[PDB]
């Protein structure tokens, strides 16, 4: 027995998350990104989060090819960055502020509150996506308030 | 206990809200375990499967693992005393909440909970002292409600 597709996207679409744009360079040395609600912690020994992308985009590809990534947490003023990196915009990395890493990997800097750099410490495919594994390496966190993604709605976190 | 290494990272971690769930299953006697999950992820649509991350040696991992099968129950805003109950150190937590069995046996908290997916356990990873556990989902109900959040160290409602 198994549930069908929109009934799974409603179950789904009521389990609210911030929002982050997960960026990575690809082989050429260009930015590549992606929004994503899927950032997850897996454990603390050592820290380890993981994020799951769909197989074939780019920055699935771009974090593949640099075997690290970084996890930009979005704060409320930031869902115009969210906008341009789920849409068919090109050039993403045109329309947002941005500045390299020593690692080299793109910081939102104007749009992210908080930023971590992660080393892939693996990977497991899952239906059309991949899990990714990063074992975060350096966090730079400031005061925000983080955007919120649910019922298909952007939002705030509703605290001070 | 946590490095200071471990306590940055939860402090970033600390700042992505979700929603929460309570996970449920029965363990190899029968018994109902679960707990606190605020890990749910969505993997992939094709079969529909999200994923938990559940810590090893837990009574509900040991619950999942021996019965291949689990309930995530997502809960509504009246829903915190489950979710401080069902991630706190009482194991009579099922004695504190007003719950069913499901036709299937998985323990369903019908007044705190405004949806829910029965999931088979579909694979396994182990990330340091966890494990991710992807479900497969069988079966969902959901009624309206607002959900419950947690982020930055509290409980919220969804504010839309
Ligand atoms: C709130 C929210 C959360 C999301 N969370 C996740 C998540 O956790 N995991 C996940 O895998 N996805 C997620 N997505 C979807 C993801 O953000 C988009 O699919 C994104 O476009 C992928 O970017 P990419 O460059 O990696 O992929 P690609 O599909 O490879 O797109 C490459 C480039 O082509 C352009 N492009 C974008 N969309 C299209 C299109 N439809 N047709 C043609 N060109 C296009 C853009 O310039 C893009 O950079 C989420 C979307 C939203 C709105
Ligand atoms: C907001 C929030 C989100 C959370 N998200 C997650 C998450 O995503 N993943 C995660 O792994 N944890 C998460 N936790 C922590 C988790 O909810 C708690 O650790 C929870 O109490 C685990 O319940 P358990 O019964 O499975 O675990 P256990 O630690 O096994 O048991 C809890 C208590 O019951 C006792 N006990 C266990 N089994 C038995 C038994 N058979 N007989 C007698 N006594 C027993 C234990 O000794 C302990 O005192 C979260 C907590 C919070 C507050
Ligand atoms: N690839 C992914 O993991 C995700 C992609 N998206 C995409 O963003 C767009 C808008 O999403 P919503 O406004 O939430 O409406 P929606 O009704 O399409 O999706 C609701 C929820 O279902 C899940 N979901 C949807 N499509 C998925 C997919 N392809 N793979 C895995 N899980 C998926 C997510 O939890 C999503 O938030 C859609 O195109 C959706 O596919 C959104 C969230 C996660
Ligand atoms: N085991 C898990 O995956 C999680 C466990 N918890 C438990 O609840 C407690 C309180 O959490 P908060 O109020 O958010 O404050 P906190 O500062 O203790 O934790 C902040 C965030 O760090 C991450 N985290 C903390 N402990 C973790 C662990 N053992 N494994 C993986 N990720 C972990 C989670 O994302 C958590 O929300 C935590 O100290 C922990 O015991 C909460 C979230 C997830």
């Amino acid at each position: 027995v198994t549930t069908e597709q929109q009934h799974y996207r409603d179950l789904m679409s009521a389990f609210p998350t911030g929002i982050a744009v997960v960026t990575s360079l690809d082989a050429q040395g260009v930015p590549r990104g992606m929004t994503c609600s899927s950032v997850t912690s897996a454990t603390l020994s050592p820290p380890t989060l993981l994020v799951c992308l769909r197989n074939g985009s780019a920055t699935l590809d771009a974090v593949s090819a640099t075997r690290g990534f970084a996890v930009n947490l979005l704060h409320d003023g930031g869902r115009h960055a969210a906008e341009v990196f789920s849409g068919p915009d090109p050039n993403r990395f045109s329309r947002v502020q941005w500045k390299q890493c020593r690692s080299g990997l793109p910081w939102l800097s104007k749009d992210a509150f908080a930023v971590a750099e992660c080393r892939v410490s693996g990977t497991q495919e899952v239906g059309d996506h991949t899990v990714v594994f990063g074992e975060v390496a350096r966090i730079a966190q400031t005061d925000g308030t983080p955007l919120l993604y649910g019922l298909r709605s952007f939002a705030a976190w509703p605290l001070p």
